[PDB]
């Protein structure tokens, strides 16, 4: 419902930045749609576990890896981030990676995991940080002082 | 035996929700849900404590109390006074913003501020409980 909302949400931006991942980018279109699916709901998952888990994600930047940049972002007069130090831009663990890579071979069965790590796996990732920058977001705005 | 500690905690959560204006009127499911997060993430916190050098006061071991021999003896129970090394604080204080954050995916409009008046003190009460906790298992262990 209101998680497949956000699952719904993720695999739409999953389509719209496909053409950049070469795994994914020249599957046929039945499979591209079932394989963003499974990456989206895995991906989702992997943050909402994250978020809810004390230490699963870091706890400076909750999972983004990025910092407000402060001397830059007043000089441009808009949000410059930089890494976060603490995790030195990691933000979330990659260890639950291992399930999605499971069942994307499902669908596409001669996927070796080292081809998946440099061409399906940038996409899993780019979900799950997309995540936590939504929340931060959201947290930005709800929070504001203005 | 974590998760049993934690049920505990949880458990001790409910019963005390009452004082707390940012818990004390959930709806049922969403408030199991937040004690259960505020539970989790403070027993964590203690843990953390605990474990690691220099992070709790070396005489309270956390509490930020002491017995009060005087005011004990008059009593006939163990009545406590703060801690005079650590001055009540106990335990170093780590930022609570990854439980607030928790909490927030289940009550979407509590702001930060909101969250440091009416919730924050409970998060804090139940870290301080597990303190609490080891010193009377402590006191009982070693009482002869
Ligand atoms: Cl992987
Ligand atoms: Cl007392
Ligand atoms: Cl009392
Ligand atoms: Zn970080
Ligand atoms: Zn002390």
């Amino acid at each position: 419902s209101d998680k497949q909302k956000a699952i719904n949400y993720l695999m739409q931006f999953a389509h719209k930045v496909s053409g950049k991942y070469r795994g994914v980018a020249k599957l046929e279109g039945n499979t591209k749609a079932k394989v963003l699916q499974v990456l989206a709901t895995f991906a989702y998952a992997d943050y909402c576990r994250s978020a809810a888990t004390p230490g699963a994600r870091c706890r400076d930047c909750h999972g983004t890896g990025r910092a407000v940049d402060i001397a830059k972002t007043k000089l441009w007069g808009r949000v410059v981030e930089k890494e976060c130090g603490r995790c030195k831009g990691v933000g979330y663990s990659r260890m639950p990676a291992s399930a999605a890579y499971r069942a994307v071979t499902m669908l596409i069965p001669n996927l070796t995991q080292p081809t998946w790590s440099r061409t399906v796996k940038p996409l899993y990732d780019a979900l799950v940080v997309q995540c936590h920058k939504e929340e931060s977001i959201a947290d930005n705005i709800l929070n504001a002082v203005t």
